[PDB]
């Protein structure tokens, strides 16, 4: 059956003054982003492998040396037989004040390579347009989970599952107070189930409470597998975060 | 019939934070250093029971931002508490300056590992019985080998096992002067035996020799497999280092 | 096995002004892993076989001032025994800003091979012969697990990115200047990478602009244990030097 077209939303932090990060990011690792969400778009789409048969022409513009919240969005906008193609948008806003100093579109044309015994007859379902989503003031980002985050078993360290929590109640908390952000706590936190290598992490973070100078975020963490779109909800985490100049005032 | 007892050994996970390196400070005093904190516990449970774990949950932390100078951070686990499958690993996050060595945080936290056993005698697992230590009177450090300093053939590359002699060498010869120091120079390294990516690398350092600018730090590499236990030296290496401002007195 | 002749291979690392981390790692630990996987590099595309580092003989470092550096790491194989590769290593650091060689570290790597197979127990290294002094920039890296897919297949983005590094240094290197990317062209992918396999960038100026360059990029990929080459990709990437922009 048909299916409407998802935005895939990627995030990634610039802290002030990280010149390599920033260099990169600005730069060819921003491109390397950009395909990657790319990528998990089309997979969620089509739920087959894809690869990346090719990328039109892509304008770059460098910002100042300040710190920015990247985000990296991907829509499929066009589906063949094995062609998708994915738009993407990477928006960068300042870390301090929140102001967007990038906004670079790049088109990718991914192509899917099916595996199996009915490979010979799979094809893309029929794209329809993505419905307006009702606005949340609720981070959803996702990344793919790598090998140096899994252990041998091909499980993710929950640490570094926390970690990516974390990452999201970072952005949501400077999001919210136009300030950059330090962790001051957070709660107890308990995993439902283990995640896996060939999936993606999901995270929904969004501010609870805001006192003087500290908010609280919640975050919820899902997986989801990348050919077969099985998901669960894996941990629900607590942060403390704290609006900083030396603290502020939110 | 009974596996026999054992006492509780301390794991020890060194990182660095440079002077200046914002997005290693504000990872690490951040989600990054959660990411650790588990990591550590992770390698201390596997140790002891020989078996796969997972991070069923982690209690609340706390945590405090030292000022944006370098640290030498340090990452401790101890098991504390066993049943039959879950074990309780407490760790010490703490941070000291490079220049100085003054210590600048101390977080605690509490992880719940939980042994998956394999194999088919799984369903009769039990973990050991924990005693405690005695607390004994040279660094000491462990890291988990990752795919990406790994070949395809599943063997650490050799420069990336000297790298973390390196940094061995560099803890030690720091933490010796209280000031940053350098690498001037590597002595001739013979490697016994390939490490392989299952495997743990144990750094043993210290300082052998001290001039009026410099100073000689001898390592020892080991590997470890993670569920036999099984250890072989691999490497011994001699780094001469150097104390810095251009130059110092150590 | 027919006689071979000793191909350099070259391994490039930019150290951005200000990145006080990897200036402190690549000027130390990570300088000295990057020499080896250039040496481990070099190795296996001579003996098309699986290789260790047996052992590394002395080095000394020179750490250079705080600024920025494009960094080289070339790889010579100089002897070979039946299974003994000895592999010379040079790792040159130039100015991003004015081009000026600022260290010189040179190393030495025993590799050994481990052969698998059938007719493993009888694999003798082809035998050695020194290659002639060749009269642009060309880099080799690994693929790393971490930018490859589940199905074994480095993402087109990193193959990108890749493209863009080389595309960095041949412009700055050609201005003697800090660069930066201003715009990519079409880039159609005639086959997926492979997690066994290195990447090898081409790169050199085009054209030149008052401020801006363009850089064409070629990238192949190459079968580590077969020696398979093809053509991947053709990238043309602009990139503009900067002080703020400024002349070339
Ligand atoms: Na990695």
């Amino acid at each position: 059956p048909a299916q409407h077209g998802a935005t895939t939303r990627l995030i990634d932090i610039v802290f002030p003054g990280d010149t390599n990060h920033h260099g990169t990011l600005f730069g060819g690792t921003g491109l390397a982003l950009m395909d990657r969400v790319a990528f998990i778009a089309a997979t969620r789409f089509g739920r087959t492998p894809f690869v990346t048969a090719s990328c039109e022409r892509i304008d770059f513009r460098q910002p100042a040396r300040i710190g920015h919240i990247v985000e990296f969005t991907a829509r499929p906008v066009k589906a063949g037989r094995r062609s998708l193609t994915v738009e993407v948008e990477m928006v960068a806003e300042t870390i301090i004040g929140r102001q967007q100093h990038t906004c670079t579109r790049g088109i990718f044309h991914m192509v899917a390579i099916p595996e199996g015994e009915d490979a010979a007859s799979y094809v893309l379902p029929e794209l329809l347009t993505e419905e307006t989503p009702d606005p949340s003031d609720a981070v959803t980002m996702v990344e793919i989970v790598f090998p140096d985050q899994a252990n041998s078993a091909g499980r993710m360290f929950g640490g570094e599952a926390i970690a990516y929590m974390t990452k999201a109640a970072f952005v949501a908390a400077s999001r919210y107070c136009g300030k950059l952000v330090v962790l001051a706590s957070s709660e107890r936190i308990d995993f439902a189930r283990a995640i896996e290598i060939g999936e993606i992490v999901e995270a929904q973070a969004h501010v609870e409470r805001v006192g003087r100078s500290s908010m609280s975020i919640q975050t919820k963490l899902w997986s989801e597998n990348l050919l077969t779109g099985e998901r669960h909800i894996t941990a629900t985490g607590h942060f403390t975060m704290v609006a900083v100049d030396r603290p502020a005032t939110i």
